[PDB]
């Protein structure tokens, strides 16, 4: 089975597949830019190869520098964590050609799902709730946008004396995902669900689980629709299908097929641990349990800390001078930043992920407050201040906020 | 209710009740001697009261200034922590008379079992089983000895021509101990038990829950006991009954009638946040579940880290240069301890606790290996070492090592 791992990412999700790997006594290797030597996971893995200069181009999105590193250190399998290569199917391809396990799905399904269009496809054959649309003519795109109903995007057009150069707009739909496993013993089970609605620009901020408002049986539904999907599909590993929740209803938007970011907070939710899974699914192993095992307990928030100006948004490198990280009791942080590193300019803006969990909602939030008001990160900006003005919004507080509100209330 | 809490306590615990103040919108005041005016809790509390210079005797044993920091703040009540105040029952007694809670139990209770021998006979009368004992002429003491069974302990006699100036010794018994809680509303409920056989003359450095080897059965019937005594004794609060166990069968040697140094490891495995329920029941509130509402899930473990040379065992007060923290999933990090701060030698040398939680023993041992070899603390030395060493000793990692066993190991 698996004996070793390249590791191919960097930052905080690195350092995850790191203990992970750690964890199952399965040896790593990290591959590095020359601006990341100094990262975390880099200083504790078991070997060490730097693949290229600082720009990404360079080094995590370079495919025969990574294969590469794989052969000379005689690797079994490459996780590609998230972002980078992780969804990129002609790097999944020649991953296995090259004999080596990748640590995902095949790329045939990666392709599937690569592409807005033949994904929604496979959603639909399969059962899984979509945005209703057109699945160049004037007279037929206006009978399509008709029947679809006004506002509609073409990929946003209010009405069809506008028509120009589909499928329904939503106007406010809260930002609603399902995590998935699926093994390659015919298993696939649906781990809860998590609400990311707080983004600015489509990137989120905060997110958390399980959604509120979403009740045990529209989650079964959901969900199953969902495993029955991955069936269908073939598909392998975690996975997250992504969805925009309005008035009750699913619409389908996209499947990463991949470990997400923020996928701890259903960790905490369940007790399931998702990248150990990957790799023990990757191995060739079963799932560890059963839909029936798994039960949504208390709730679990995220915030994701980064190094930028926390109005302006303009990221904010530099030496950390001093770090202190917060802790006790439901409290967890999954970050590869230590006093004294320095926060590159080259990657994302991400420097630590603040996670924490309680009995009922009020709890986690509370405690996430707490935990942020005792985090001191010196020496750069953060969104510190930007989690604290979210977590003490009525709106929030009260629950099921929509996927513009962020920026709405930014103005 | 309580609306202001006096923390009569320093370091890691006084953090621990601080985050569960704030956590349930408790004001919270910092009482603390000269040297500890950069205390983490210390600087994060509400109000802060120099109690006193350094010398404990002078500060966190001061009884008048503590209960006059109390009144000047116009707080409710009185948190004493572990150690220091907090089983004296002169302490409690005063600071009941002054008007104000305190949180543990009453005097009365804290004096009864605060003498080993009307705590064994209250235990006794309540059905917890004690070790065997006498319950000065010469046939007589000679006819318990015998009775009993050699070898006893004056309080070691192994032949009874060498008796001289009882109970039974238990050669190779391990520490198990039972938490339990009971509140004004006639409730009292036990929440699993934890074993800590990992001592150093009788000072725990490991400690771990469930206890190995203990079924649910054997949980059920030590645990209701220890309960109804609660109900007998009329106890309030939290507190710990702790017990030498050996081939099979549990004897009482000491309620801790206060919060314990290991009693996050028990919140790991049931959920509950005993310093909350601390408060909550010093307020007048019911234990927020019942009895069948509690599950062991999991196994937990926590490591003591102290600032103290690993084989010598001899203080190491010094600045923290540089503080790296573990985290991830089941690593949870209790310590007021940050970089920059200076560890003071006119207290204990506890700098934190590392606490990992896993779905399996196996899982929190290996959780526990890699936190504590990502931990970095430079400037000062430290236990880790030891703890290293224990965590791959192989009897441990079979589990239900005696008390002895760590002493025998070193040798």
């Amino acid at each position: 089975m698996l004996e070793k791992v390249v590791i191919a990412n960097r930052g905080e999700i690195a350092l995850r597949i790191l203990r992970a790997c750690k964890e199952l006594g399965i040896k790593t290797v990290a591959v590095h830019s020359t601006a990341d030597r100094d990262l975390k996971h880099v200083l504790l893995a078991d070997e060490t190869i730097c693949i290229g200069p600082a720009p990404s181009a360079k080094s995590y999105l370079n495919i025969p520098a990574i294969i590469a590193a794989a052969e000379v250190t005689g690797a079994d399998a490459i996780h590609p964590g998230y972002g980078f290569l992780s969804e990129n199917a002609d790097f999944a391809e020649q991953v296995e050609r090259s004999g080596f396990t990748f640590i995902g799905p095949t790329a045939d399904v990666i392709r599937l799902m690569g592409d807005k269009v033949s994904a929604i496809k496979a959603m639909k054959k399969a059962g899984v709730p979509c945005v209703p649309g057109s699945d160049n003519d004037i007279a037929k795109n206006k009978e399509i946008a008709k029947r679809i109903g006004y506002p509609i995007i073409i990929k946003v057009v209010r009405s069809e004396d506008a028509l120009e150069e589909m499928e329904k707009y939503l106007e406010n739909p809260r930002h609603v995902e399902i995590q998935v496993l699926a093994d390659t013993h015919g298993n696939a089970v649906y781990l809860a669900e998590r609400d990311c609605s707080m983004q600015r620009r489509h990137q989120k901020v905060v997110e958390e689980a399980p959604a509120p408002g979403i009740t045990e049986e529209v989650r079964r539904d959901i969900g199953s629709r969902c495993a029955n999907a991955c069936v269908e599909i073939g598909y392998r590993g975690a996975g997250t299908f992504e969805f925009l929740y309005e008035n009750g209803e699913f619409y389908f938007i996209e499947m990463n097929t991949r470990i997400q970011v923020e996928h701890p907070v259903t960790e905490m939710i369940t007790g399931v641990d998702l990248v150990k899974e990957q790799l023990r699914i990757a191995a060739g192993l079963p799932i560890s349990f059963k839909q029936e095992d798994i039960k949504v307990k208390g709730h679990a928030m995220e915030c994701r800390i980064n190094a930028e100006d926390p109005k302006t948004f303009l990221p904010s490198p530099g030496k950390v001078n001093h770090l202190h990280s917060p802790g006790g009791l439901g409290v967890r942080w999954d970050s590869h930043v230590y006093g004294g590193y320095t926060v590159p300019p080259h990657y994302d803006s991400m420097i630590a992920k603040l996670i924490t969990y309680g009995d009922t909602r009020e709890v986690a939030i509370r405690r996430m407050q707490n935990a942020l008001s005792e985090t001191i990160i010196d020496g750069i900006k953060t969104n510190i201040p930007l989690h604290e003005l979210i977590l003490e919004d009525e709106n929030f507080q009260k629950g099921g906020t929509n996927i513009h509100y962020l920026e709405k209330k930014l103005g």
